[PDB]
């Protein structure tokens, strides 16, 4: 086992993200460009108009019920330490509207967690069965911001012709025109987070410096206390596995695994009779 | 006010008034980065970024971004080299998200933000101004001219040009700090200036949209008012409404200076 890179983010995050390999001879991944914030190749025509921001008139730290930005998700879901409240809906999370440059409040108000970046210590590591993965190097309480799903913002039409969908994330569940983040060519640490059938982080859609609802940003928060050494993972979703399961099956090893060869076979044999 | 920037800069920018009873200004919105109010089609395509292949601190002459800048003009402490053309500054291309270097390389001064202590204050004759609260060595990055990116056509429609900065394209775009701006909107004209504007590219390289960075052109002492040369064009427009009050012996735009040149004719 060897530390093969001290910081895959090259200093772009608040904290380093080392890479270790104790499984094989694979060097730290080079077949992508690490970026800390979303990029575009062809333009997405994002509405950046500062006058199109809903914003608040608070002169405190935006902890009162009078903060419009909080009201845009019924309430601000962050406590004084930046963690999601206990009663936050982790099954169907609301859209979060953080404070922004139009708000009268200060940059250090309580409604600005995701825009402040990575704070926890993570490690890129070689897994036994799933390629690279990401694990915690510290205790992470439930409700803590982990990292953003960062990559190249692309259209539905462009996503459809991309050869590799292994790093592709669509931004809404609906049937219409849905934009995507493709982390294949450009991405951050999130591109390495694997699927777990017993996940410990959840994606939350967030708005910060724009409120172009076509382009929510994807923030991962812990859904339970996470222990040092624990692999991070979220539920990729059934749609992902419907596509992929003819190529590989889930190796998460959970007793609750929904997408292993065994689980899939038990499903099909249920119908084979 | 302890900080007109509301915590958005690396350091506070306090405001004081020891001249009259005017409250610190509130007839604008402080923003720390440029904004837009109608679509500005800036080319942000990451594949269009020229970028370097350095793994050093980008002080090497092999750094492409340095070469794009003619050379990297930053010394080890982030200050412009003496050889920098302060009369007609070049374009600076800082490193960006496409470069292979680390975020702490030597070619990222402007994108790292304000480091010096400044103060918004009431001047005797020129309204509000900005002054240093520390010694500032020559070549030091001070602040960016931040405001609302607008087209020249939009600029022509607007009533007030007192906070309008022409990016000098030859289609034309401007930064209007009238409604949205940062501390730079308060920096006055001086005929004996101590800072200079420099065109800089950082996260995009759309040459239609340079960002404007101010650097000190000489050592500045604590308490000294900051100022740059607004340019003859500004004064050709404005001299019919007011004249220069900078009070320098080399003042070019005072009523007296103007009258002398006119009577000469
Ligand atoms: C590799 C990233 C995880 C796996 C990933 N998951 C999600 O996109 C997703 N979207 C939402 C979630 C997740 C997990 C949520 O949980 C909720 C959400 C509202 C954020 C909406 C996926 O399924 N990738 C295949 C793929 C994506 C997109 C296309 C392009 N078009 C055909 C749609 C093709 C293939
Ligand atoms: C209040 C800001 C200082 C004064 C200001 N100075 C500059 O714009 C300027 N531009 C460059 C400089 C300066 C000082 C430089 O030094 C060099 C540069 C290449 C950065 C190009 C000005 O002249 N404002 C009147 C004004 C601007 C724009 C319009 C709209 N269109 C007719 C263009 C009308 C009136
Ligand atoms: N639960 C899983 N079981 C098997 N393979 C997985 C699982 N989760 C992620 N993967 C693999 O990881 C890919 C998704 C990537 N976004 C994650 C990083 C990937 N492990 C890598 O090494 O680059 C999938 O297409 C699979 O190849
Ligand atoms: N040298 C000067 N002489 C007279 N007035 C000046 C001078 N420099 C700047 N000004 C004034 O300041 C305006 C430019 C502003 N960007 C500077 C801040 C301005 N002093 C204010 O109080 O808002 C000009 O239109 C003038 O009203
Ligand atoms: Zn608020
Ligand atoms: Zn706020
Ligand atoms: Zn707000
Ligand atoms: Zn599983
Ligand atoms: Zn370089
Ligand atoms: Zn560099
Ligand atoms: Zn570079
Ligand atoms: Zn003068």
């Amino acid at each position: 086992e060897k530390i093969i890179c001290r910081d895959v983010a090259r200093g772009y995050e608040n904290v380093p993200i080392p890479c270790v390999n104790g499984v094989d001879g694979e060097p730290c991944p080079e077949d992508y460009k690490y970026i800390s914030e979303n990029c575009e190749t062809s333009t997405m025509n994002i509405d950046r108009n500062i006058t199109h921001l809903q914003h608040c008139t608070c002169v405190d730290d935006c902890s009162s019920s009078n903060c419009l930005c909080g009201q845009l998700s019924i309430r601000c879901w962050y406590d004084k330490d930046g963690r999601l409240l206990q009663e936050f809906n982790k099954i169907e999370p609301p859209l979060i509207f953080e404070c922004n440059q139009a708000c009268s409040c200060w940059r250090n108000c309580k409604n600005r967690v995701v825009q402040s970046g990575i704070k926890v210590r993570l490690q890129l590591y070689r897994t036994a069965k799933m390629g690279w993965g990401v694990r915690a190097l510290q205790t992470i309480p439930q409700g803590t911001f982990i990292c953003e799903y960062v990559g190249e913002l692309i259209s539905d039409a462009e996503a459809d012709v991309r050869e590799d969908d292994s790093y592709l994330f669509d931004l809404d569940n609906k049937d219409g025109e849905v934009y995507c983040i493709d982390a294949r060519y450009y991405g951050n640490i999130s591109r390495f987070i694997n699927h777990l059938c017993d996940p410990n982080i959840i994606p939350v859609r967030v708005f910060m410096l724009h409120q172009d609802l076509r382009f929510p940003r994807i923030a991962f928060f812990s859904s339970r206390d996470i222990r040092t050494g624990e692999e991070l993972g979220f539920d990729y979703g059934d749609r992902f596995w419907d596509i992929k399961s003819k190529y590989f099956t889930c190796q998460c090893g959970s007793e609750k695994c929904k997408h292993s060869a065994e689980a899939i076979a038990l499903e099909q044999s249920r119908l084979a009779r």
